């Protein structure tokens, strides 16, 4: 691992997002924000919520800047609407760089904080072509490549716990690492299998095949990518295409059927527990991702567990129980890869490359027998036909 500096620097859980510590302004303001591969606006509470014990305060700062500009996000689970500015940005557990970017200051939501995440902003990783109110306001990452030597490129290591961490836990606990302008190789274990970011918008992916157990879930590949498919550490859940949700959900019942399991935890909407240790993960199957490879004809899988895709969450009863949520939902947008599923992996956003990295998680969970895996190549034909065209 070549980037000490910013090993460890995260900290947060899937089902709350993880976030990084920036500073914002002159003198530095400090505050806890949401690394979001899924958008592209950096934006900052500003005002106060309900939910929020610290914001960023305009008036205090003597390089703030105001572009006399209002700016409206709507996310898919909330949104918010703020003033436009600039003013100069640093990470304290990054690179040594303090840059001037664009910062939507945050004075109204809705649904957008969360209660307890101890996050008071968000980082939009992905592309101008997406950020709000249009493709010229300058995304965070473009202005720091731009004004500094930082190689255009990051990588995420999301590190779930594999068991609930409750409220003091979480904010003492490691849960992960963001390395800006590099790849530290202490992170993951084995190989780094690249597939390539399709067009520079979201991070946009094409999945070329999917098992369960093995089984192909065979489907034309074009449902795996409609409309879309997209990596997100903003989301926490992996998000399927309406038709490939069906049909994985009826794979996944087939292969635990020797358990039965209400509807309800299907929709991801109530937890299923189990006495302390004794969570059968055995009888739930691996889930395989195959991506389109950089080489023509050539594609990569990655392998998660249940370990994964089943969410730990704490016991309404707080009892001793190891309880989980299905983690796995619909969409009405296209695949997204969420947290859940980066969480087994090491993931290299290599934008100057224009390509995805995935390897192994050194943090993953796993039991004795089975291992998250990035395995390659396979031969694949017609993978650029996999890709969705409105
Ligand atoms: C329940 C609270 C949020 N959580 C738990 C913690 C992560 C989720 O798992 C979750 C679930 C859904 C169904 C949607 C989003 C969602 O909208 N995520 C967006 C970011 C986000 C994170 C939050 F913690 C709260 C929010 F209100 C929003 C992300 O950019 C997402 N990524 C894909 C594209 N879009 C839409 C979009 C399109 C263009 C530009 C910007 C955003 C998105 O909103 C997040």
């Amino acid at each position: 691992g070549s980037f000490v500096e910013m090993v460890d620097n995260l900290r947060g859980k899937s089902g709350q997002g993880y976030y990084v510590e920036m500073t914002v302004g002159s003198p530095p303001q400090t505050l806890n924000i949401l690394v979001d591969t899924g958008s592209s606006n950096f934006a900052v509470g500003a005002a106060p919520h309900p939910f929020l014990h610290r914001y960023y305060q305009r008036q205090l700062s003597s390089t703030y800047r105001d572009l006399r500009k209002g700016v409206y996000v709507p996310y898919t689970q909330g949104k918010w609407e703020g003033e436009l500015g600039t003013d100069l940005v640093s990470i304290p557990h990054g690179p040594n760089v303090t840059v001037r970017a664009n910062i939507a200051a945050i004075t109204e939501s809705d649904k957008f904080f969360i209660n307890g995440s101890n996050w008071e902003g968000i980082l939009g990783l992905a592309y101008a072509e997406i950020a709000r109110p249009d493709d010229s306001l300058e995304p965070f990452f473009d202005s720091l490549v731009k004004q500094t030597h930082v190689p255009n490129l990051f990588s995420l290591q999301l590190c779930g716990a594999g068991f609930p961490l409750n409220q003091s836990e979480v904010l003492a606990s490691v849960g992960g690492s963001m390395i800006i302008g590099g790849i530290d190789h202490s992170l993951y274990t084995g190989s780094l299998w690249y597939t390539p970011i399709r067009r520079e918008w979201y991070y946009e992916v094409i999945i070329v095949r999917v098992e369960i157990n093995g089984q192909d879930l065979k489907m034309d590949c074009k449902e795996y990518n409609y409309d879309k498919s997209i990596v997100d550490s903003g989301t926490t859940n992996l998000r399927l295409p309406k038709k490939v949700f069906e049909a994985a959900v009826k794979s996944i019942k087939a292969a635990s059927s020797t358990e039965k399991f209400p509807d309800g935890f299907w929709l991801g909407e109530q937890l299923v527990c189990w006495q302390a240790g004794t969570t059968p993960w055995n009888i739930f199957p691996v889930i395989s991702l195959y991506l389109m490879g950089e080489v023509t004809n050539q594609s990569f899988r990655i392998t998660i567990l249940p370990q994964q895709y089943l969410r730990p969450v704490e016991d309404v009863a707080t009892s001793q129980d190891d309880c989980y949520k299905f983690a796995i939902s619909q969409s009405s947008t296209g695949t997204v890869m969420g947290a859940v599923i980066m969480e087994g992996f090491y993931v290299v956003f290599d934008r100057a490359r224009k390509r995805i990295g995935f390897a192994v998680s050194a943090c993953h969970v796993h039991d004795e027998f089975r291992t998250a895996a990035v395995e390659g190549p396979f031969v694949t034909l017609d993978m650029e036909d996999c890709g969705y065209n409105i």
